[PDB]
């Protein structure tokens, strides 16, 4: 129930931040089973009872609904990564202008370091691939990080929890936008230093900041009533 | 009758929830089951406030045979595009604000990511501005210049689309103003992109067009723009 | 009937992004000669109703209504006098238009949309800083001739109509002129303007009455908010 | 009074699009060594006057219910600093973090950046509460404001309408300028003599308040007409 109940205020918090491409979109927490929205919803429409748990043949094990099949890749990222527990993909504005433009993250300010040293870049695009070829390619890719940059795609990002799912998705969409921003205006970026970089990476990751932030996105999806007059 | 109204009223709502207003620009038309006329939203009418009740039958001659209401005037051309296009059934043509500054820059859709695809292959550009000509000047320029696409940017002016259904009309319009927006965000800050392999393009072309993807996409946007309620609080 | 179309014209700019503190001005010129209407101090765009519009003359004496002018607007009566033909004149620095103001860019006529401007735009180089209204007035009606529009450099824009509709519609279309022109030239650089022909004729077209005012009142509608599909 | 204007200037900030928990606010206090802030965990858009608590120079809470953003402690050497600042905003609000992020100064080139006219600090380095307390009021000097490199930016007020005042039209500056620079290149900077008068004008308490009480009317929500 608390599963179902995150996952449902994940997909809320990724419509609310501006994410949506269609139906493009993809969230499943591990169970050789996964949680995941079911086919047809937006994340915008995402409620508890939406979500399914599924094996690898995609049967549905639990809840009421088929799941959406371009999820099965993320048995392959769940296998390659014990301590991985949520994926998100989806092809947000700005995360997908740096992946349409085969452009790397460049670390230049506070906010972008969750994801120093813990972004990959995928830049070979195969097309709509099968879910077999997508998963070992996405994976071997990955490798540890913590989010995945896919050229002339999208992006992914793998947490230790739903929350650190999400919590990276909107950082590194916001991070995406500052970059290409400043490089509209101004030119490449120089970086910060590494070591403060991954000092500040650390320190934004600490799962109270991680949870705090979580929670407060979760309270704005629900409406905030203005002060009375 | 009932069901295209309904499905045009959706239509308009979903091009307005995704941005593409310029004063009264948009045009909208589905072609009539009777020969020689179309079904169109009604003269001074924004896409925001489309109901069924607002699209009415309008002949050749701009006569409304159906419906209360007068034609807008600048969507007689459409019957041309329906006289050279057997296959479609629907057309939109609005000046959004990404789509059109491309049209305004000159520059043709580059076909870099995934959800650009619909349109690969599949996207006329007409280079020439004709001014404001009559609609049959109007109609023969544009017909001549979509040729058998399903999309066309229509040089310092807008771009128009024209699919099988108002669903698919509607669909490539959506996808059509957001790979404008990823190029003109992404060659501002990168300049130039790197096209997509071909085959692979038309392959991803061939996926986001069927039509079980086109109609379920549609009536997703159709429940946004009625609005969804957030997550209960306890 | 005057505050009514002016309270519109107010929601409208406010809805079309032109907010920028209390910086927005708007009259219209009264039938008593000497004499203009215009939305009364400290109310911005967005919370103005027709009761909030008041008749002020050249020493900004309150004539008519509740309240009293912002005195910002005592130029306009410069502009009035020159300009027989202008009823409406509008002053803002909205989001783009600003951009071109602050750049010394004029506007560039490249899309249809801009053609209501196309030969209808004047653009004055010199920023005085914060002038009264003696000279403002004589410095803005000099520049702006006999043109609907003028872009103040480092500053932002003000239009002139022959209604407050036609000032609205020229105020709208500029603003999203200037956007398109800005986010046209960060993608792919400077523009290639339209034949100047062609583009008057799209000039004469965009500006017949009957679709200045058709448009005023859609937005006017859209301001009012619109149900959505059950 | 004091809680009320606080909850004001977090809905303005807020709905003037600041968002990054990132958002600090406070006042000074008028209780020697203490000022008011808004409680940790909250937003500025979700801010209520209950939500702003007085704490202590060691983040002990003096009055209300709540404990203090850590992050926020640093304010209180800026306020040691300088005795005429009485509100602290700081935030990494998009525009404004374009200009730190990019190691770009803000350059005045239009009426509405004139409060920010020789009035704007840019500290350099990026050191990733009493460091950072010493360092940013250092690099603040005399100013209104500072862009604090690779991070945000800090506006210091005489009150929480100047600090609120300054926060919109920094962001609003900073947005000018990329946006012109993207599509123009380096901007000509206006007359200073010229601007030093434009910044007096628009920085007169009388349009500082009226501005800050128009904008906390537009976050109540006005009726259609
Ligand atoms: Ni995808
Ligand atoms: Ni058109
Ligand atoms: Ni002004
Ligand atoms: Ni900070």
């Amino acid at each position: 129930r608390d599963t179902r109940e995150t996952m449902a205020f994940a997909c809320r918090i990724l419509a609310m931040t501006e994410q949506e491409a269609g139906l493009a979109g993809q969230i499943s927490v591990r169970s050789g089973a996964y949680w995941t929205l079911r086919f047809g919803l937006g994340f915008d429409e995402a409620t508890p009872e939406d979500f399914i748990e599924v094996d690898r043949d995609l049967n549905t094990l639990s809840g009421e609904g088929m799941a959406n099949p371009a999820t099965r890749f993320h048995l392959w990222v769940y296998e390659a990564r014990p301590d991985v527990n949520s994926i998100i993909h989806t092809h947000s504005p700005w995360a997908t202008v740096l992946a349409t433009a085969r452009q790397p993250l460049v670390i230049s300010q506070m906010d972008m370091t969750p994801l120093h040293n813990d972004c990959a870049f995928l830049g070979e695009w195969p097309g709509v691939p099968i879910a077999d070829q997508e998963g070992v390619i996405i994976s071997k890719a990955l490798g540890d990080k913590r989010a995945i940059i896919l050229a002339h795609h999208g992006y992914l990002t793998a947490g230790k929890s739903c929350q650190e799912a999400t919590y990276l998705s909107v950082y590194l969409e916001r991070a995406a936008r500052l970059q290409v921003r400043a490089q509209a205006a101004f030119g490449p970026l120089t970086p910060v230093d590494d070591t403060l970089a991954a000092e500040a990476h650390d320190y934004l990751l600490k799962p109270s900041i991680v949870n705090a932030t979580f929670d407060y996105w979760s309270r704005q999806t629900q409406g905030i009533a203005p002060l009375t007059k």
